[PDB]
């Protein structure tokens, strides 16, 4: 039915993210229905669990006339880091809250940086606490500083919608300020496009298993991650070895012969021109020339604290864990930032990883870091280096 969009409020502590989340729910409920949430209900965020990682996050839901929004708001900076790296849902857009009285602060920069790294594709700005600013030149200055900051991190700062408002005075009922929250919800709808459907994206099937129908050839099984594979279409086996080229001779779903396989479907893809022995764990089926195998990438990673079931001790330069991309662990070597000798449990770092085998990889791809079979961290491919 109506499109689902994943959003959230980012920005420095005390800039008014929680008050804004409340003001969004309240004003949108007061004008065209829904349930209004109080400041207190969003402020004391419950503890959420993402495979051992503990994150304090408030999940609020609100509707505009044409869209349904699942909104994330976190109490502290640490939760934002965790949520952007390992959180339940990847943001389709973010609302960056900047207090006009402070202007951009260290966490403002950090969240913009993380958002770029993690692939948050759109940012809208709410210039908060305007009820406290009497100097228009001060507002223009803050607004210019924010546009420059966004542009520095490859966001289109010159084209970014910036709403001047007051989350407090709007929760309070002041209609002149409540107009600006509707202006903000308007930009959520107009500026964040509906996220691309999995079925529309180029074909990708992570290979979960391989069998060989007698007389029909090699069957590669898995859940179609994206797009459609039609019988007769050319495919590439991208992964652990030199990329191979084949043709889909059939698609099967529990003995049912299909003409195609679509995203979200569990299917058997038949490849007449390949043998089982040529199929390796970590490999992927994909639309030729849509995904490249890489060994080297830049990632933003979060290391679990001992409390979260992770390490108790730090790791160093020679750390060689397993990187679980989609179906298998691949060992990698790590390059830490210049000046960094160790990484503590509970920390986030920018890591340059070199895998021992190439993996079909695109920016934004999430992985798990495992030592043995135990999860020690989670990460996101920020940049593919080769
Ligand atoms: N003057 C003013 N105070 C505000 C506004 N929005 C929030 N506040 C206050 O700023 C403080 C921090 O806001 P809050 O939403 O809890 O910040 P957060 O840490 O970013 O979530 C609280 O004392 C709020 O009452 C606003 O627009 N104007
Ligand atoms: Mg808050
Ligand atoms: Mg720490």
């Amino acid at each position: 039915t109506k499109p689902h969009v994943n959003v959230g409020t980012i920005g420095h502590v005390d800039h008014g993210k929680t008050t804004l989340t409340a003001a969004i729910t309240t004003v949108l409920a007061k004008t065209y229905g829904g349930a209004a949430r109080a400041f207190d209900q969003i402020d004391n965020a419950p503890e959420e669990k993402a495979r051992g990682i503990t994150i304090n996050t408030s999940h609020v839901e609100y509707d505009t006339p044409t869209r349904h929004y699942a909104h994330v708001d976190c109490p502290g900076h640490a939760d934002y880091v965790k949520n952007m790296i390992t959180g339940a849902a990847q943001m389709d857009g973010a609302i960056l809250v900047v207090a006009a009285t402070d202007g951009p602060m260290p966490q403002t920069r950090e969240h913009i940086l993380l958002g770029r790294q993690v692939g948050v594709p759109y940012i809208i700005v709410f210039l908060n606490k305007c009820d406290m600013v009497d100097d228009e030149e001060l507002l223009e200055l803050v607004e210019m500083e924010v546009r420059e900051l966004l542009s520095q991190y490859d966001f289109p700062g010159d084209d970014t919608p910036i709403v001047r408002g007051s989350a407090l005075k709007a929760l309070e009922g002041d209609a002149e300020w409540e107009a600006k929250i509707l202006e903000l919800a308007g930009f959520l709808d107009s500026y964040i496009p509906e996220p691309e459907r999995a079925i529309d994206k180029p074909f990708l099937l992570p290979i979960e298993d391989v069998f060989s129908i007698c007389g029909r050839g090699t069957v590669v099984t898995g859940r179609v991650e994206r797009g459609i594979i039609k019988v007769g279409e050319e495919v590439e086996i991208v992964g652990i070895k030199e990329t191979q080229k084949s043709t889909c001779t059939g698609v099967e779903m529990f003995r049912k012969l299909l003409d195609e396989g679509r995203a979200g479907e569990n299917v058997g893809v038949l490849l007449r021109g390949i043998k089982r022995e040529e199929i390796e764990r970590g490999q992927v089926l994909a639309k030729p020339g849509t995904i490249k195998p890489h060994t080297k990438f830049e990632s933003e990673v979060y290391i679990l604290s001992k409390d979260e079931g992770g390490r108790h001790t730090p790791f160093f330069k020679g750390y060689r864990p397993q990187f679980y991309f989609r179906t298998t662990d691949v060992t990698g070597t790590i390059e830490l930032p210049e000046g960094v000798e160790m990484v503590m449990p509970g920390d986030n770092i920018k890591m340059v990883v070199t895998l021992i085998h190439p993996i079909a990889m695109d920016d934004g791809l999430r992985f798990a870091i495992r030592e043995g079979g135990r999860e020690v961290g989670a990460g996101v491919v920020a940049k593919v280096l080769g």
